[PDB]
């Protein structure tokens, strides 16, 4: 994978390029306001040491910060997501992998043409790297998910339980 980051909008002021996560970007970069990945496929973080917000992004050009949907110029941590050639995760309805629980090997736009909860409060993943989003058609905030256990909602990082649709990630 490769990303190269730039302080400034459309590809300008000083920038870094990064073949693997990176922890603590602020040495190299005091904000980050366009992104160009040229392989692989990327999780940017708000704060260090991936914290904060979340963002996906994918092979392709982002001239400003909103076209990755990021809300700001703070882009601190990232991390390289691996590939998978399958992938499995299961959903549950509540904590520790109990109530109605459901599966998913694609991806799913809406889930709750699915599933009938708009909440979902402990996951597994057993194959491959997905990201978890807030609200159907993968909008809202964006959580990453990587092959293991997630047992509550806080284990991705979230501060709530909704999750309206997942993406496998692939190259």
């Amino acid at each position: 994978g490769k990303i190269t980051l730039y302080e400034d909008r459309g590809f300008q002021g000083r920038h870094y390029e990064c073949s693997s996560d990176h922890p603590n970007l602020q040495p190299y970069l005091s904000r980050c306001n366009s992104a160009s990945v040229d392989s692989g496929c990327w999780m940017l973080y708000e704060q260090p040491n991936y914290s904060g917000l979340q963002y996906f992004l994918r092979r392709g050009d982002y001239a400003d910060h909103q076209q990755w949907m990021g809300l700001s110029d703070s882009v601190r941590s990232c991390r390289l997501i691996p590939h998978s050639g399958s992938h499995r995760i299961r959903l549950y309805e509540r904590e520790d992998y109990r109530g109605q629980m459901i599966e998913f090997t694609e991806d799913c736009s809406c889930l709750q043409d699915r599933f009938r909860f708009n909440e979902i409060h402990s996951l597994n993943v057993l194959e491959g790297s997905w990201v978890l989003y807030e609200l159907s058609n993968y909008r809202g905030r964006q959580y990453l998910l990587m092959p293991g256990d997630y047992r509550r909602y806080q284990d991705w990082g979230a501060t709530n339980a909704r999750v309206g649709s997942l993406r496998r990630v692939i190259d």
